[PDB]
């Protein structure tokens, strides 16, 4: 209904490119081992110092609406790359800027930008297939330490402590990063668990940074069925509210008036409470229910063998824990006060049931339940002299954990932008169907040099000469930008997770090649 | 009451034409296989990239009131075409601009624009009759795939998946479109049902995009009698709202107090509920309610043989569903948790009843009932790397489904604007009753070239030469604008639904020829 | 108490004339068969395209308050003509402007404007008497179709469908107009009724356009007495609102707290109820009340014989009415779901009491009962491709029904402004009492040529030559402005209702001749 401004063609495209260029120029200075940091003013408290690309991209909004559209699209690129990979957001930003620039340069009257986008997506699929061909799996703890060191801006202690954490709790174990009070980082092994069900309502969030629910020393209330009626929840809520510990309800499906009562009590008087769906289906859900009820030292409600009701809930049937974290991705329960002999009896029963399984799917879930109650979780405490230092370091530790998980999942390729450089002959062999698809393929071919050029540019040398020397070199040779030398990248440990590279390329290509199809931009008139 | 500005004659008409020209210029760049996209700034979140003409038209409002009047009239054209056909909104926009421009050019002292509008309507009726003579029915699935491919901007995978969906669930089956988490699209066959009754009141909408109601894992309280009385709904409401679930109440006529209380609780505390009228009239109605009660696994209330009241409602007597989508046009129910034995018993009872029916009207209703309960629905998940790409692709998938349903309903004509080009000799034979009707007929005669001209213009060639070569060609020959050639359009599959073409022409002609009769424009003084 | 601006004499009169001229110039372009339309911006939704004079007059307010006074006086003229005649508002506007202009020109130091107004009144009385002499009654359905065709801007199908409606339901039958979902207009005869009772409390409106109360499937709680006790009616209102349907109350007198409480609760919770008085007087009212109870299929309350209480309301005592339109002029109930056998028994009883009655005073009302119970109500659906087209056409259908009803009531005269032209010799024979009355008589004599001049001017020819030729012609000859010829206007069907002509002249003359007596204008200072 508000009045709009409509711009056409080249002028609108140049304004959107100005926004893209501003955000990408801010992000690109943080790339590689000689990248520098960005200081972001906060409304409350101290400014934030970061090297993280999506953090810089999310903090930049522009007054000019036409520039802000391009800034928001590159912000979408960085956020999507952060969501499905956890690393590589700066690479995705510079790739998206390169694709948008090359697409805007190649638009004429006879050009078909939608078919150019088709050629871009075909070229990116070819590059991703070549990246999967080039990938090799991680087999050693040394490779894990190398991935974590590279992803932490060359910090070898971060790599060492992440490698030690995955040596203790396993390559698929739960690792947690929080603040540290000391000067140095430290690794702690504690009894905790984590399942793959987040929150249900978005109104249980108090920590505004990670968008997670952080309660400490909480009450735990399990259920087999759904804790449903008002007469079945007013006792539970009244005892769990009067007693000074927050409530964690584990139910099946929570969407309704008990949930809205929880939201309203959080709003008005501040009731600390959360409701979580129960992971697993069939008897696996009930077995994990019993496992968590024993581990928390509480009780199972609405079951079949006891028929315990929720109208008579006693204070001795609620589990006591020392921390619960409810992200939208997972739920995490640390330092339960369950009975030690009960946990040992449950682990002996799980061993007895492990001895009598041969179906290769029941045994996998039984081993998962065995490694939940016994292997424990790892907690990384990040040290530093101030909150701004600790937050800056925590960004890199989170990046390194995400990259190491990605590398365990999907393997490793050469670092320093060389993995994308070695996929250019995969695009040389392609046969385009028309001129527009050839334009798109050549756009991707030019874009593949951008990460290595950006790393070399931040190191203070001429990136085009570096990239030309790499392309003229053998496939194992690349540019150590920290030492300023052409080395064997795998031997020197300058390696990247394959998932991160292909994620950054795909997420940049889709959004940027869609943006380059635009003829008309409609914005709201600024009041 | 507010002060007004009154403008007369040619100046007011030129201002309204400026508004029409701005909106139609923004819409026209998206037309045909070489059309480009439009980016629309959203107040919240990411900008929207679209090729949809009605979406571009709806997003444009102008500060100048006189321009905004013309913009709103072309908005009416595009919205009406979208509402009655689902496709062809860009064609209707450019036809409306052409009619408004030619009508404004032909206004003089002696001209009678109401009689010119009469001539325009007569010419449009003649063109529609010629289009109906031109139309041929769809008989093959290859034609189905061709319609869906053309309507999806030449995307052949969209055409293939829509053809496969209509192979599985039938050419009149229920197909829905939602988001996909993956890169690629996917088709699934999900058990469910859809009936043709919308909501009762417009305060049941949370999704602000489609103006629909999307609830998940709900319960259904259905009654043959009207669920009316406060003492007959409030116990049922308390049992249904206590339990954490959404609610679907199905009744006959709901026009007083109960859902007003439901709306009041929705506004205050967040009551998730919807109330829907019951399809059918008489024995067909109660048959459908029994069928959906069996499908959802609940109970029938207010019946005549069991005499079950709405006061005594138990939690086991309501139907468990996994999704409900309530639009104004229709309502649908997805993944009912009804018992499988009673569903198979109901389908056997339907077969047994169909064995003893020969009235050719109850048979059709019973076949509709077995297609509700057994044939299932198709769900298309649209894939992509980001929400902006997914929404842009979802627009084209929705357009392709709408066009394919239109083509099943009313047949197909030539694509590329050639179908309207072949109705010009139908206007040559007309005999106008006076000079003003001849002016209107000639306005429509020049307007019929506009769609093919616009498609050729967007392809980067001279539209007038292309259209002239099309008239000099045989009736089966037209311009493939994607390949830039003159081809047999039926053999190459460049075809359009007849309903879409005639709907776009009618909706453009009516509004634009009413606009061209204006001598005086009254607007509000801007504060 | 606010500060005022006071203007004197010729300057104030010229500013008021500027406002009159602006509004009349906007209205006058819509006059006659070659009139053009006016587009009015609406704050919500689409603009309104109209040919209706009072609609244009009501939409124009001026910032200059001196101009706005004249604009609002001509708006009063148009509104009064629309209220009593239902047509002829453009004629009344141009007549009022002519009288105001001629009166302002003739004001000097020795002129007495009040005596000029007296001469205007005497001249208008003479013209109205001559119009009544010239009038002839309508005797054929062809004349009915001709009146409805002329009043619908020459639309012959509107005239035909109105003539068919009055053939089916009678020349005094109930005909309504609503929207059509199709392209063409449709006529339907359905069961219903209408009684002339304006609803007492004016705060039961749900449609802002027609100022009508439009309810769907309301309940009928009809009673003969004054609906008095709140302890009696609160159960009844609670049952009616709580059975999920609206309520219609038939009362004797409502001037207190329960109706105000219903209005206030409508404002708070949104219950739907209307209260109207009962047609008839005495036992006629009770007989009609029994008739409406039988028609609506409900139950009579507060009757003298049974002494039935308003507390005891059965779940089916409230009758069902399927369409409620209660304007500020009348009340009207359609699609009453009454017992068909009871309705046939009631009409048999009415026939049995028809067969012997010889009073012709209550027998006329009993004949009205016979023509109210079963002769039916005509409904016209107006078709079109868009809401703006449908509303524009609905304005003309409403004008045509109003004019045809007026012509049935009071006869027909020549159209095209010729009827007023043939009353100029009636003013020639007048003998004024002084010079000021002579001035007023000459003002009306010059004004009588204005409608024919305006119709000829809108047709693109010179109006004064046309009027001079008409005055030089025989009494049956006038100007067909549509064909641009001089014809026998009765045989060509260009006729006007006598009531419309005399109402437009009287309503223009009174207000405009009162306006021309002004020496001083007092306005508020604009803040
Ligand atoms: N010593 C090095 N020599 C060459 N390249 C290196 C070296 N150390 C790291 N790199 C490369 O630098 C890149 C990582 O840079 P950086 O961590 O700043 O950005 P990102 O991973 O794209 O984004 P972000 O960390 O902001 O989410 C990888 O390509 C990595 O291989
Ligand atoms: N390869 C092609 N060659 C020629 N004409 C084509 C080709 N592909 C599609 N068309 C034509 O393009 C038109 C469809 O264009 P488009 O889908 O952009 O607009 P629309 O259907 O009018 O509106 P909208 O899709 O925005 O609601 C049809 O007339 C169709 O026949
Ligand atoms: N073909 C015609 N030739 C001459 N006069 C005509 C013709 N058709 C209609 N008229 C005259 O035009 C006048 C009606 O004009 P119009 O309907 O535009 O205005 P109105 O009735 O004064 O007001 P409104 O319809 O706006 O309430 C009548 O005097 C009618 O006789
Ligand atoms: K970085
Ligand atoms: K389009
Ligand atoms: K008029
Ligand atoms: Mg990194
Ligand atoms: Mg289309
Ligand atoms: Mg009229």
């Amino acid at each position: 209904g508000s009045a709009k401004d409509v711009k056409f063609g080249a002028d609108a495209r140049a304004l959107m490119l100005q926004g893209v260029d501003l955000l990408a120029d801010a992000v690109a200075v943080t790339m590689g081992p000689k990248g520098r940091t960005v200081i972001i003013e906060q409304s409350w408290g101290s400014p934030k110092v970061t090297k993280d690309g999506v953090t810089v991209a999310k903090s930049i909004d522009l007054k000019d609406k036409y520039k802000n559209i391009g800034a928001k699209l590159v912000q979408d690129v960085a956020n999507n790359t952060n969501e499905e990979a956890g690393d590589g957001t700066t690479t995705a930003t510079v790739l998206a800027r390169s694709i948008a620039k090359e697409g805007f340069e190649k638009i004429s009257k006879g050009a078909n930008p939608v078919e150019i986008r088709r050629g871009v997506m075909l070229a990116v699929d070819a590059v991703i297939a070549e990246l999967k061909k080039q990938s090799k799996p991680v087999t050693t703890p040394e490779e894990i330490a190398q991935v974590a060191t590279i992803s932490a801006n060359g910090d070898k202690e971060i790599g060492n402590i992440i490698s030690d954490a995955m040596k203790k709790v396993g390559r698929k174990g739960v690792i947690t990063v929080k603040d540290g009070k000391t000067l140095n980082d430290e690794l702690e092994i504690i009894e905790g668990m984590k399942f793959d069900r987040g929150y249900i309502s978005p109104y249980f969030i108090n920590t505004s940074k990670g968008q997670k629910c952080e309660f400490q020393d909480a009450y735990v209330l399990l259920s087999e069925k759904k804790i449903s009626s008002i007469q079945s929840i007013v006792p539970a809520l009244e005892i769990a509210n009067a007693h000074r510990k927050p409530l964690v309800i584990i139910a099946e499906d929570v969407d309704g008036e008990a949930l809205s009562t929880l939201v309203l009590n959080r709003l008005k008087v501040g009731l600390q409470v959360v409701a979580v769906k129960a992971p697993g289906f069939g008897d696996n859900r009930k077995n994990q229910l019993k496992d968590m009820a024993i581990a928390t030292g509480g009780a199972v409600f609405g079951e079949e063998g006891l028929t315990l009701n929720l109208e008579d809930v006693q204070p001795h049937d609620l589990g006591k824990v020392g921390e619960v974290i409810v992200t939208k991705d997972d739920a995490m329960l640390l330092k339960g006060k369950g009975d030690k002999a009960q946990i040992e009896k449950r682990i002996q029963e799980i061993i007895e049931q492990l001895d009598v399984t041969t179906s290769e799917y029941e045994k996998e879930k039984l081993n998962e339940r065995l490694a939940k109650l016994s292997d424990g979780v790892a907690v990384l405490k990040v040290g530093g002299t101030s909150d701004v230092e600790v937050n800056e370091k925590k960004d890199r530790v989170t990046d390194a954990l995400n990259a190491t998980r990605a590398a365990v999942e999907e393997g490793i390729v050469l670092g320093g932008g060389c993995a994308l450089l070695r996929c250019i002959p995969a695009l040389d062999s392609l046969t385009p169907a028309n001129e527009d698809q050839k334009i798109g393929i050549e756009i991707i071919k030019r874009t593949l040099k951008i990460p290595a050029m950006t790393i070399a540019k931040n190191a203070g040398v001429e990136g085009s000469l570096i990239v030309e020397k790499i392309m003229q070199s053998s496939s194992e040779v690349g540019y150590d930008a920290m030492a300023g030398d052409f080395v064997n990248m795998v031997e020197k440990g300058i390696i990247d997770p394959t998932k991160v590279v292909r994620t950054a390329l795909l997420d940049a290509a889709g959004v940027a090649s869609l943006l380059t199809t635009a003829e008309v931009v409609v914005t709201e008139i600024p009041k």
